[PDB]
DNA sequence: TTTTTTTT
DNA sequence: TTT
């Protein structure tokens, strides 16, 4: 009855932080920086870093906590949602950090 | 691009769009959009999940939103996340126009 | 806080 | 669905 999709490509601001709920469900909280770089009206470069709170639950949360490092380039697809603040609940994750 | 920040929403406004102007006279339109999701309970019961989103449209797009959108209007939005967290609308489609 | 009409 |  509705579409709620978010797509993010950027780098992690810090190591993923894995926690567990009272019910023992894995929750992984992450900060992703998407960088927009644009020259403005006076030919002056301006860098505008957007920070995003990304949340991964269950297996995906633990996979993220295992393989993702501070500064890792990563693709995320998920839902927009607000809880407790506004966050992206990850549904898909793709490593873009290969060598 | 040095990054990808893309948001896509289909939903219904919860209220009339609200348009205001900045000190520079630039049109700013704020909206509240709802995306509904329905699933089944542990007991198999229907359970509605609703997410509300603050959507902002600037300039001409902001005026077009204020001009055609109303309470309950079904609408497609496409934009970027900005953080208070907001979806800045870059693209909009009125979905209650050509339904059949 | 507030939205949803045939239909998954 | 869920810190």
């Amino acid at each position: 009855r509705g579409v709620n999709k978010v797509i993010l490509i950027g780098n992690l601001g810090d190591k993923p932080e894995l926690r567990y709920t009272g019910s023992g469900t894995a929750v992984c909280n992450m900060s992703l920086a998407t960088n927009e770089t644009y020259t403005d009206s006076d030919g002056n470069e301006v860098q505008n870093t957007e920070w995003h709170d990304v949340v991964a639950w269950g297996r995906l949360g633990e996979i993220c906590n295992e393989y993702l490092k501070k500064g890792s380039q990563v693709y995320f697809e998920g839902k927009l949602q607000t809880r407790s603040s506004t966050e992206v609940k990850a549904q898909e994750m793709m490593f873009l950090d290969s060598n």
